[PDB]
């Protein structure tokens, strides 16, 4: 009844340095990426930092479809550069996502996390 | 490891679509900088004609009056229906201010996430 979908793409600032952050929520559907992708990729387009990496918080993400258009997503920056990391923070138990969700991103390290605290060190230092 | 800044994104609640909109910490002119021309970018992407805002200030700390973050105008490419603004601190401190970056129907003040969000999907 109240429960969300999505997700939402920002810049976090954590001890004077910029990233990236992406936080996916419930079941995703068809719909919801036809509606909600754009956004991400208007977004991103817009982000011009000399280096700069990012925190995908998907605690929340139930999954998606069968072979839905989620699996062939890619989030690239403004101008081809590639994120440095990629912090992705799920819970204990895997999730039908987890082998799936780093394809989104271009990478130089993905690095997979069930603390947030941690995944932020890693990213941060 | 204070966090500082904002998201914007799309939800969905049962079938309807709002955008949503976190501020978090003390927003400096340099995180205007850094931060408006995403946010700008995602939501020149709205194309859905009837939409709301859901705005989640809870964890807000003021901004820079010297930077221009008080300025700010945010729209559609073309106006939100509603905008519900979620928050802990007296209004006037930042809410109005914060709410003055959005054109709209209404602009409403919350304390309580259950009654904003049902409030902007009636």
């Amino acid at each position: 009844d109240m429960k969300k979908h999505g997700l939402s793409i920002g810049i976090n600032r954590i001890e004077s340095v910029f990233f990236v952050t992406l936080k996916a929520i419930g079941t995703l559907t068809h719909e919801d990426y036809l509606v909600i992708t754009p956004m991400l990729e208007g977004a991103l387009s817009q982000v011009d930092q000399p280096k700069v990496s990012l925190f995908l918080d998907a605690t929340e993400l139930d999954g998606w479809d069968l072979r839905a258009a989620w699996d062939d997503l890619k989030l690239g920056l403004k101008h081809k550069s590639e994120f440095e990391r990629v912090a992705i923070l799920g819970n204990k138990d895997w999730q039908e996502w987890a082998a799936k969700i780093g394809s989104w991103f271009i990478a130089g390290e993905i690095k997979y996390f069930e603390d947030e605290d941690d995944a932020l060190k890693w990213l941060r230092y």
